[PDB]
């Protein structure tokens, strides 16, 4: 159906079917055995945003691969019951739909995990060509591919070079996987999120040590962004005035899987109703904090 | 009297292959996944298929997506799917099974439904006439029992060359399941059973197992790479060895090739020599196979 031209929030990058089981202890190998509970779970960080973005009340879409099959079809019921527009969706006519399994020891708490194959291709810059970008008031590309989304990146570029400032997609990108290939995408987008995880394996051991690190890398006028779980989030402007906002603990600890994601969204949601970027870290980190103590997404608001 | 039954369960099968098995808490990435309609009555289902032996599955089964790939599944492979006992309660059984491509090692973590299982009651309401053969996957004891003794009656009043051969599955450790021994013209128990037991190798628990059984019957006792053994009243030992693919990489549903393949044998009026033979020449060749797809 029809979507107002400039309305909608695009979130580039990953799904998966992650199937998640709680068990008593871990088992042998070669053993059958009855888990506790199981869920199937859609999974993937511009996945999650999607959802997050959703429950916050923007009109959302999601661009990733999939294939063909009863994954997909499960995928696509999942999106479409979080209210995600799947339109857009890269259908692949080769590989696996992305599926994980996640085991989880009851008596400890110890996460072990099956990562999803290799088999299907990523969103590649001409398939990203074929979309008609008006619907868009924002896109958001988790970093996978490099050197395609830096086409992607420079499409985006070219559109913007023709509107007037009203009519200009904002633009921003996450580095999340400490990978060598992933730090060109510094440099596109009007913001910029880097995870803890990244930094670290760059040597910073703090927001702090990251942003004024890392600032260098970013193109002119870029905001760059660093969350570092309960001791807060930090912000870093072209005015160089480091930003910050604590954390926010909920009444206790339930699910931290998709905060991160949850903090983007949330960080993405605010800039985009125009908020400042301080107003955004302190948003950002009250709806993440929410989510921590919570089991999935449902009772985010 | 055409068809051969299976009863037992059908599950998804998500399955995930590794080329090692992933030690606590790390996280290791699979070389490839699949789907597939899983549980020991169903596979052999499957097999029984794939050997052109008419064939029909019977078990539980709750409506929606993924029961909507199992029964499409069963029809690709022509398996009677039409005594299955639908629910209302519940969701479709499924799994995740880690196959360690390195030697097949299979794990299996099961997330059993609330999903009633089969009764008598459900059992008492077939027609029995279809069928050369019924082989039950041993789940619920006490309550097959009396699915059983239905059998054993309709043969009284027919010839004793058109009485219905019964087959029986003991592969779990519980304790329900042991009244089940003196049950059915062949009885598998699995390896796994016999260790838990107390006994060591084949030829053991074959000897401290034959009192259990039905006047008649023949135990069987495959042991993996050891190769299969029987017991029938003659009182003789008989054993095949097994047959080792050249790489193997994929052992889940083994034992349930093995199990149809005894029983299609035996159905064609094969010898026992003969059966264990098959079974160890089947399920040595699905070993070197991702699925079933192939075996012949
Ligand atoms: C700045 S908000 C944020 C952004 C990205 C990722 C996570 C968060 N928020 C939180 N993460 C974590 N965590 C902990 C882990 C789970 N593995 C690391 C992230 N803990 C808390 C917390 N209390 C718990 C602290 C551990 C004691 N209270 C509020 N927000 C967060
Ligand atoms: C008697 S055939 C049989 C019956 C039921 C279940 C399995 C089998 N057959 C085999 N199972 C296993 N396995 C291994 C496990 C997976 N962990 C137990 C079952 N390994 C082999 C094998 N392995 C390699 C040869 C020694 C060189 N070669 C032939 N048949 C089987």
């Amino acid at each position: 159906g029809l979507v107002p031209r400039g309305s909608q929030i695009l979130c580039v990058g990953l799904v998966v079917l992650d199937v998640i089981s709680l068990v008593d202890k871990y088992p042998k190998e070669d053993s059958e055995i009855r888990c506790l509970s199981q869920r199937w779970q859609r999974g993937g960080n511009a996945s999650n945003s999607c959802t997050v973005l959703s429950l916050l009340g923007a009109p959302c879409a999601f661009m990733g691969s999939m294939a063909p099959g009863h994954v997909a079809d499960f995928l696509v019921a999942d999106f479409r019951r979080r209210g995600v527009d799947v339109s857009q969706v890269a259908w692949q006519s080769k590989g696996d739909t992305p599926s994980s399994c996640c085991i989880i020891n009851n008596s400890n708490g110890n996460r072990t995990i099956v990562l999803h194959d290799t088999s299907l291709p990523d969103v590649s810059a001409t398939d990203f060509e074929k979309v008609d970008l008006t619907q868009f008031k924002w896109i958001h590309i988790e970093g996978r591919n490099a050197s395609e989304q830096v086409k992607m990146l420079q499409r985006i570029d070219a559109h913007n070079t023709r509107q007037p400032p009203e009519q200009k997609i904002r633009v921003s990108v996450e580095v999340e996987k400490p990978r060598e290939e992933l730090f060109q995408l510094f440099g596109y987008g009007d913001v910029v999120f880097v995870s803890k995880d990244v930094a670290k394996h760059l040597g910073f051991q703090s927001a702090e040590e990251a942003l004024r690190g890392l600032y260098g890398r970013v193109r002119k006028g870029a905001v760059l962004v660093c969350a570092w779980a309960e001791e807060g989030a930090d912000a870093l402007g072209p005015d160089g005035k480091l930003l910050h906002s604590d954390a926010f603990p909920p009444p206790r600890v339930v699910d931290t899987l998709g905060a991160g994601d949850t903090f983007n969204a949330s960080v993405i949601f605010s800039l985009s109703q125009g908020r400042s970027v301080q107003e955004a870290l302190r948003f950002g980190c009250q709806v993440a904090g929410k989510k921590c103590g919570l089991q999935g997404f449902d009772g985010i608001v």
